[PDB]
């Protein structure tokens, strides 16, 4: 919450993505897992407004994690410090979602045998009961490993590489998420559950977030450790004790959140893709999911008629396959029209450039715009290829 006046400063305020955000709105900001973000506006609880390369936008405050250590030895070895004890707290505070998990919902749950079956247990709360035993004795041993005394000299790579199997069960909870937001979604929508579930947090006492907020914290842990073993090994020694193993901790923990996030990311393209296409006004030809699967590049161009010789700005929308075009509602740009599109399968491309095959004619208002979208092309072909 610090953010607050660090940005009011004019102070630089950098995060890193956890998750890749998929978008096609042209005010929010997209980004890959792993990207940094300078956060200009955190007026929001959730929705702030941020910037990268080529451009800036709103986007998701759940989806990122600021960098500890934002702006020679004694100093140096400061920052490794907070980044130890970041680390430290991030996992005291999630121990404390977890126990409000199984004592607050997942113990109640389980003695309502008639609200909740075994499998709708299941697929509520997946093996959230095993990450909680495991992130107890995590927390134990990282926290033998602190020097309380010299706290930048705490060891913890060999801690998380001796838990590696550990993290191996947060593939279950994450591939069984989608289902237990489908449950919790209908469950929503009745009252004795909307209640029943408001009954057991006024008896737990708990953070103020909601079922779904907890339930996704399994999912941004496992996702956010790759960046605090990153900002570890940054403010590492060449040759510190820790050193190889951080180091390797890394590795190991980017191949885990990378297939769960590759996975997460895969899934939400296509319900995106989905809902876009449905929000869009007077759609014609055929559906976006038969013959695409993900959203390139998305952004602002202006074709021009050839039939004829009008030229027009258009919003486009590359996805694998092929390319869309709408225009904004001139007074409500919230409101896009189908215009039309076309095959990226044949065609081939050469502040202005052309489609051949058989051309299409379109161009930009900024040199970096172009050079942007002949990128989005070839990366186009090679996902194609």
């Amino acid at each position: 919450l610090a953010i607050n006046e660090l940005i009011s400063d004019g102070s630089v305020v950098c995060a890193e993505a956890l998750w890749d955000h998929v978008t096609m709105d042209d005010q929010e900001l997209g980004f890959k897992a792993g990207d940094v973000i300078e956060v200009m506006d955190a007026t929001n609880r959730e929705w702030w407004w941020g910037r990268v390369a080529d451009g800036e936008g709103w986007f998701p405050a759940s989806f990122v994690r600021l960098r500890v250590n934002q702006d020679a030895q004694s100093s140096k070895d400061q920052m490794r410090t907070n980044v130890i004890n970041e680390i430290l707290s991030t996992e005291r505070d999630y121990i404390k979602h977890l126990r409000d998990i199984c004592e607050g919902y997942v113990r109640q749950c389980r003695k309502r045998a008639d609200m909740f079956s075994e499998e709708q247990l299941r697929t509520i709360f997946g093996n959230i009961e095993d990450i909680y035993r495991c992130q107890k004795a995590f927390v134990k041993a990282l926290e033998q490993r602190f020097n309380r005394e010299r706290p930048h000299l705490s060891e913890l790579g060999a801690c998380f590489l001796e838990h590696q199997a550990d993290f191996q069960i947060y593939s279950e909870y994450c591939n069984n998420h989608p289902n237990a937001c489908v449950e919790l979604s209908r469950l929503t929508k009745l009252s004795k559950y909307v209640y029943f579930f408001e009954a057991c947090r006024l008896l737990q006492k708990m953070i103020d977030i909601s079922l779904d907020g907890f339930l996704l914290t399994p999912v941004q842990k496992i996702c956010k450790y790759p960046l605090q073993l990153a900002e570890l090994l940054k403010y590492t020694h060449p040759q510190h004790r820790d050193f190889k193993d951080v180091e390797a901790a890394l590795h190991a923990m980017k191949n885990v959140a990378q297939l769960i996030n590759e996975r997460k990311r895969r899934l939400e393209n296509i319900d995106k893709i989905a809902q876009w296409q449905s929000s869009i006004e007077d759609w014609e030809g055929e559906d976006l999911l038969v013959r695409s699967s993900e959203l390139i590049y998305s952004g602002e161009l202006t074709r021009v008629t050839q039939p004829q010789a009008k030229s027009q700005q258009r919003m486009f929308f590359l996805f694998d396959h092929q390319l869309i075009y709408c225009k904004k509602d001139l007074l409500r740009r919230d409101v896009l029209y189908y215009k039309g599109r076309l095959d990226m399968d044949g065609l081939e491309v050469v502040i202005k450039n052309a489609f051949r095959l058989h051309s299409h004619l379109l161009c930009t208002r900024k040199p970096e715009q172009k050079q942007r979208w002949l990128k989005a092309f070839a990366r186009e072909r090679e996902q194609v290829q």
